[PDB]
């Protein structure tokens, strides 16, 4: 067959022989220098674990040195290692999202913490806010005892952090708030006691590279989005069932799903992988998880049409209004929610024709989840036409902005990378037919060579968390590729 079909089969194969016997693909997180600096600041100040700390020092000097992140965490690895403003600028430069004033208290307040600058001269208030409230409320800990006025602090403040006290692995596999939660409350008397058993489990978490990673994996949106990827091949392999088994097993009560194993908050991202991939391998067989997963992406619905990510009244975000449209368009009962989220979609498209950035750092993330909606759920008449005109203007900004070598990289002037690209072919796939040397020919060549001879894929990563910080699952790079060149042939 074509040259991309035999990429396909290669990587293909790749996937299948990744899922192990229990369902899952494996999905470990890199180790990341915002986390790695704080578990070194929090172990150097309880002058504890001193081969850790010498391992994580190693390898802040070492990234630092050859793989730089963006200048926020390298003002936080200076400042532990040992100006402020300009890497917070530049970190959260032109960073277009309903976040940035929050994450702009946040992330002064971490550098703050670590005594790279002072901290923001705001009413305490500006603190308050399940999404980031413990991370939130232990940085104005942090802040009522960095500025001298620890009577600040109350009983409820204090409370919010009693998860991090707890043994093994972070509460929702979050290093970075079990890190942020144990800096606040080495401060309080009455919490040390339970602190020298958690430093144990924090130190004994580093990876082989002497790093702290931001999250223990991905585990359920990888496999999700690899089931989904493996069921839209010709003929889908036989694992997909026990994926679907090994996700479904792991619903939440609420019918949701969150993004590893042990994660109880759901998210609708990791929710309508799920949903899309049981639909297509397990519609009978995991009817009842079905089911209850339209019932938790019904309940967060927003007012407006839109779907937030992860509670009703947070904002709508167009990503995850697209997402969900699809995931529920497959019953005819919800037409009513989808045509209004397809709606919702249509009226937040730029003037350029792209969407947003959210958890992914490319534009080509949400043109795909928007795309796929614009063109999939059913529709006739005029919407059909105001939602081919939408489509139409998104297709036309990866053309406009493709690149020589025929991918896309994080923006317009970026390198290409493939998964970046992977999600360009994704929305490309449902414009007009592949043509030598069009938008959509070019970009399958260049994933075509881009392929390793493992059959894999390594990209630089897209997934943002806390927005906008890069991190890093290397597993999602042949998967998001694999769901490209499933999607396109």
């Amino acid at each position: 067959a074509t040259a991309v079909v035999r990429c396909r089969t290669r990587l293909a194969r790749r996937v299948v022989a990744a899922v192990g016997p229990d369902g899952l693909l494996p999905a470990p997180c890199e180790s990341r220098v915002l986390e790695s600096a704080l578990a070194l600041a929090l172990l150097t100040e309880e002058r504890a674990e001193a081969d850790a700390t010498a391992r994580l020092t190693a390898y802040l000097r070492t990234t630092l040195r050859t793989a730089p992140p963006d200048p926020f965490q390298c003002a936080v690895a200076r400042a532990v290692l040992g100006d402020a403003g300009t890497a917070l600028d530049a970190g959260l430069d032109g960073f277009d999202h309903f976040t940035a004033g929050r994450k702009r208290l946040m992330f002064r307040t971490v550098l703050a913490a670590l005594g790279a600058t002072g901290f923001p001269a705001v009413p305490w208030e500006a603190y308050d806010t399940s999404w980031l409230h413990m991370e939130m409320k232990a940085l104005k800990v942090l802040a009522a005892h960095g500025t001298g006025h620890p009577d600040v602090v109350r009983d409820e403040d204090w409370r919010a952090l009693l998860p991090a006290l707890e043994p093994g692995p972070a509460w929702e596999c979050n290093n970075l708030a079990q890190l942020l939660a144990l800096l606040a409350l080495r401060h309080s008397p009455r919490h040390r006691p339970a602190l020298g058993d958690v430093l144990k489990h924090v130190a004994g978490r580093l990876r082989p590279d002497g790093g702290m990673p931001f999250i223990d994996g991905m585990t359920v949106f990888t496999t999700a989005a690899a089931g989904l990827a493996l069921s839209l091949l010709p003929a889908p392999p036989a694992c997909v069932t026990p994926m679907a088994d090994a996700l479904a097993l792991r619903r939440n009560p609420d019918g949701g799903y969150g993004f590893h194993s042990g994660v109880a908050q759901s998210d609708v991202d990791d929710t309508c992988y799920v949903l899309e991939f049981l639909r297509r391998a397990a519609p009978d067989r995991h009817r009842t998880a079905v089911a209850e997963a339209e019932g938790y992406l019904l309940a967060l619905r927003n007012p407006d049409g839109g779907f937030p990510t992860f509670a009703r009244g947070t904002s709508s975000e167009i990503a995850m209004t697209a997402a969900a449209a699809s995931a529920l368009a497959h019953d005819p009962d919800r037409r009513e929610e989808v045509d209004e989220a397809v709606r919702y979609v249509v009226r937040h498209q730029r003037p350029d024709g792209t969407f947003e950035r959210s958890w992914s750092r490319n534009a080509t993330n949400a043109v795909f989840r928007a795309v796929l909606a614009l063109t999939g759920v059913a529709a006739h008449g005029e919407e059909r036409r105001s939602r081919a005109r939408a489509a139409e203007r998104a297709l036309a900004h990866l053309a406009a902005t493709q690149n020589g070598d025929g991918g896309w990289g994080h923006a317009e002037a970026e390198p290409s990378d493939p998964i970046s690209t992977a999600y360009a072919v994704i929305a490309l796939a449902r414009g007009p037919r592949a043509r030598p040397g069009g938008p959509l020919d070019r970009a399958l060549a260049y994933l075509v060579e881009r392929q390793h001879p493992d059959g894999g894929y390594r990209s630089r990563p897209d997934q943002a968390g806390p927005r906008p910080l890069l991190y890093d699952v290397p597993a999602l790079a042949d998967v998001f590729v694999l769901l490209a060149l499933a999607h396109a042939t």
